[PDB]
């Protein structure tokens, strides 16, 4: 769903950017239905936590 976020914050979380940016080497799969892969040009973001937005390390 579209939504718009304030000027404070400056990353944000978006998985789809790695899939839908990175189609030569696009990675995506899930750690065992826990974690998330997701390596992309316009897209950085992977790692096997719950919340899989780098939080874990």
């Amino acid at each position: 769903g579209s939504m718009t976020l304030p000027p404070e914050l400056s990353i944000i979380e978006i998985p789809f950017d790695d899939v839908e940016t990175r189609s030569y080497e696009f990675i995506e799969v899930e750690i065992k239905g826990r974690g998330k892969a997701k390596l992309g040009k316009r897209e950085f973001a992977w790692i096997p936590e719950s919340g899989k937005y780098w939080a874990d390390e």
